[PDB]
């Protein structure tokens, strides 16, 4: 990657994990490329359950002093599904989910830019496996770089349309719940008094935690084909969709536990929102939808095809965005460091 | 274009060290060079802001020293300031310098002289098996500027505080009866209370260093619990609030220096007597007063701060010219707003 192979003899006793730093439309998605053995498990899903329950890797790479609550880190593993060329496990600050759009884009970009999978130009096609299923990727490549990644995400669908939700201090809200590769409660920000400007980030994150907590209590979440994913991960706070020079476009702020707004438009969020829109006849197959984030970054999306999941109408959405490499690192653990799993403090890692 | 960084923390507090890829800033003193870093902001934003840094990082730039006494210089980049000195960061710098081979390592002890923007510090590193395991730093002259001054703080009435310099500037206040324990899960509350006290101290008391007019504000609020003795050794805990709202994970070497100046002014500790400073996560700096001196008309001390650092990784930071955020960004969810 235009990087030097650095070596320091005084560090020879440290365990070492090789990471490529990346963000997609502003949202960090670092990629572990070396130093970590595939977790135990016959399925990728099972491997991800190990990562979630064991916690050792998660804490090492996500906690200060090496990570920070703004990071996500993805572990590359061999594919289990014969269709796939590479598997990956997504580690978010407080969850290990079935999918993540921005992180899948980071993974695709790191894999191709570093030569882990060979690059064709102008297009590279590959199949990756996430814990929540196989995804098909088309990378637009030029000059040895993967410039834009198009991801055919897993089946997305509505679980509740216009449900009532009681939240302390806010009375009764009307919300949707849906799956886009991860689970969402979706609510209008305008009625909550927000326009989704960047200076609102902390207030939106805290408001989002509260709404997601209420939704998990009152509504829950069921994926008809995944009995293991039974909670709402995210609160997606939206402003209404408009048409700009012919193209449908909408903004949201997605609150990630324990309290951080996605800097990207949230690929799973756009997938979920597209599922609601299609259910209400607000968009059809093929039509472009531009999702925007709190910092005005963008994903270009469309519905690729329709399908069905445990008898629910579903969509296969495409999410497209760009990622950029921010660095390469070797993470080390000195056996005498008194914080081998890092630490968490409420000043920089939101409590609760 | 690639910046080479050794990641380090000293007693929990991050102090990454840039060891290659960045030319020294213009200036005829290290202070002038640090002023360029502070005003230009390009390097600071790139290494401290997300997506590469985070509000919990500090990053140090090695440069050739301007002071003839020194062998290596460094510029400390903290989240909202580029200050004269930082104890934890000087320990990370010393550790990285020796572990990387930038200055040769002798065992069992290496002696070196470094230059921070606030002046020259003398370092003795305890080295074994090719590693610098413990760093002993003779910090810059430290002194009290006000003992037991009144400070009005909204919601708290009137506090009695000290202001002092330990290589950076402090308002020092007793946490007992302020209603928080010095515990990791009170970190956010303490950081916010600290910002508020520092703001009040800057408005009502201010800070002047006799030797340099640019060191003209109070950087930190040091919230203490009373001195005790543990395992026979005088010891005290503090939580230091770093702008824009983070508690030092180390005991704060400049804060220990300032507290020692107060203690000495009050006859609570003599020259050579060990004092252990403790942090919110119970990490430790072993300190003592080495000697006495005078700064302008002020009585002052030369304190030694001792701590251990550990390498967290080695990194190469890069910037893609099409990246829309070449200076990163700051958002209030993870980077506390002013
Ligand atoms: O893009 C996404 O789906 C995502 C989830 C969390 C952060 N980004
Ligand atoms: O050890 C210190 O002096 C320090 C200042 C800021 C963080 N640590």
């Amino acid at each position: 990657l235009g990087t030097e192979n650095l070596y320091f003899q005084s560090m020879r006793t440290n365990k070492v994990i090789h990471v490529i730093g990346v963000h997609a439309e502003g949202e960090v998605g670092d990629v572990i490329v070396g130093g970590v053995s595939p977790p135990p498990g016959d399925t990728l899903w099972e491997q991800s359950r190990f990562i979630a329950s064991d916690e050792t890797l998660r804490n090492f790479v996500l906690n200060e002093p090496r990570g920070g609550v703004f990071r996500h880190v993805n572990l590359l593993v061999p594919p289990k599904d014969p269709r796939a060329q590479m598997g990956f496990i997504i580690m978010e600050p407080a969850d290990t989910p079935p999918m993540s759009g921005s992180n899948s884009i980071c993974v695709s970009t790191a894999i191709l830019d570093s030569g882990i999978i060979s690059m064709q130009e102008p297009l590279t096609h590959m199949v990756l496996e996430a814990p929540g299923g196989v995804i098909e990727v088309t990378a637009e490549c030029a000059n040895g770089k993967a410039e834009r990644i198009n991801v055919l995400n897993v089946a997305s669908f509505v679980t509740r349309l216009a449900a009532a939700l009681e939240v302390e201090g806010l009375g009764t809200l009307t919300v949707d719940t849906a799956y886009g590769g991860d689970s969402f409660v979706i609510v209008d920000a305008i009625g909550l008094g927000f326009s989704l400007k960047p200076d609102e980030a902390r207030e939106l994150a805290e408001l989002g935690m509260k709404i997601t907590a209420a939704a998990n209590e009152q509504l829950g979440f069921v994926h008809p084909c995944n009995a293991d994913w039974n909670h709402i991960s995210f609160c997606q706070m939206t402003t209404p969709i408009t048409r700009e020079n012919g193209i449908l476009t909408g903004k949201s702020a997605v609150a990630i536990r324990p309290g951080k707004i996605d800097r990207s438009p949230t690929g799973t969020g756009c997938s979920a929102r597209l599922a609601v829109m299609h259910a209400r006849g607000e968009i059809g197959i093929g039509e472009t939808y531009i999702g925007r984030s709190i910092i005005d970054s963008e994903f270009k999306c469309h519905i690729d095809s329709l399908t069905e999941i445990g008898g629910l109408s579903a969509i296969r959405p495409v999410i497209s965005g760009r990622a950029w490499i921010t660095g390469v690192s070797q993470l080390m653990l000195d056996p005498t460091d008194p914080w081998p799993s890092g630490y968490q403090l409420s000043d920089t890692w939101p409590a609760i």
